[PDB]
């Protein structure tokens, strides 16, 4: 019998995409050599099996190439000799992925998965199979797209305390819809910590802070004014700050016009993209407790609010309840939880 030659791609092929590498097999004999070269000549990183049996490409494969195989099978009953030449995917355009939290970080249980791409993404399907989600518990979870570019995944409640998260993205090679393709594929990883959820009640006007269903906190607190009130729902805590100059216009308002302003504050804790804080509010303590006097956020003393940046972590969770103002946007940036289970799981990838 004659050694048979089976590669993973074709010797027409155009089109072959890189997110898997390139392997050949021999049958009735082994693979006696295989060398695989761009266009240039430069030949690409591969090992064979130690039985011989099977060679495959061991690094990185590039967009917009011509690769040329050759290899050649020995067995007993002779030789085969194959050359492949085939052409990878070339992108009209590359996406960069862009993963939160950080690699190795501990965070709150309101933490979402959060992908965000450098470009708008013409095939949402495309993407969330692309990305692969582990849980330890395992979870019940579900992608969502805030908007064209990030999607969020989570699970129906709050992560359980001590959850380890593994997001891979794998986009490399992966079509993205209209000749949009991954730039590289990211990987990070996560760990949920201590349960901590903060009550902002606009009937006592105290700021509670429960972890793990203890009480460690009660911190007067003075939200928005009637005028411009604070949103209830559910907030997730995102960045936190020792001090940091307050722009509206970066929410969006001129900072000129009617409501906007530009004031330098401290210990400000970030809890929705439209500019709602946790901070230091020295000229409304007064107020705090009683009065609702800010454009929103929730002041509280220079004592507590450090207290808050110290004791607070990103993902964790603050709720606001009993205001004039609405329900916080399901797609602030930070107000994911206020989605309805049924329609996040549903998911918005059509
Ligand atoms: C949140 O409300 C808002 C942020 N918080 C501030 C506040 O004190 O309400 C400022 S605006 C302000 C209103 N009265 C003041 C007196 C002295 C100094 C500043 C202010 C600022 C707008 C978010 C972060 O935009």
């Amino acid at each position: 019998l004659v050694p048979k030659l089976t590669a993973s791609v074709t010797d027409g092929a155009v089109g072959v995409t890189v997110d898997a590498p390139v392997s050949v097999t021999a049958a009735d004999g082994v693979l006696a050599a295989v060398t695989m070269v761009n266009d240039n000549g430069r030949p690409v990183a591969g090992r064979l099996s130690p039985d011989g049996l099977r060679w495959s490409t061991t690094e990185q494969l590039g967009y917009n190439r011509r690769y040329t195989l050759n290899a050649t099978a020995l067995g007993l009953g002779g030789a085969a000799t194959r050359q492949l030449t085939f052409q990878t995917s070339s992108p009209a355009h590359l996406t960069m992925p862009y993963v939160m939290p950080g690699d190795g970080e501990v965070v709150g249980v309101g933490e979402p998965v959060a992908i965000r791409f450098d470009e708008n993404i013409a095939d949402r399907g495309a993407a969330e199979k692309a990305i692969k989600i582990t849980t330890n518990p395992p979870v019940e979870g579900a992608f969502y797209w805030l908007n064209n570019r990030e999607v969020r995944w989570r699970p129906e409640h709050f992560w359980k305390p001590g959850t380890a998260v593994d997001v891979a993205v794998n986009t490399y090679g992966v079509d993205l819809g209209e000749g949009m393709f991954g730039e590289d594929n990211v990987q990070t990883h996560f760990t949920i910590g201590d349960e901590v959820i903060a009550t902002a009640d606009d009937n006592t006007k105290i700021l509670t802070v429960r972890v793990n269903g203890e009480v460690v906190k009660s911190m007067p607190t003075s939200m928005g004014k009637d005028s411009t009130p604070t949103a209830n729902g559910i907030y997730i805590v995102g960045s936190r700050y020792k001090h940091i100059i307050m722009d509206s216009s970066t929410y969006g308002v001129p900072v000129n016009s009617p409501n906007g302003y530009r004031t330098d504050v401290d210990w400000a804790t970030q809890i929705s993209y439209s500019g709602v804080f946790v901070h230091s509010a020295p000229w409304s303590v007064g107020a705090q407790g009683h009065t609702n006097t800010s454009h929103g956020c929730l002041n509280v003393s220079p004592s507590n609010a450090q207290w808050f940046y110290d004791h607070v972590k990103r993902g964790d969770i603050v709720e606001v309840v009993n205001t004039v103002g609405g329900t916080l946007p399901g797609i602030d940036g930070l107000g994911d939880w206020n989605i309805p289970w049924d329609q996040w799981r549903a998911g918005n990838a059509k």
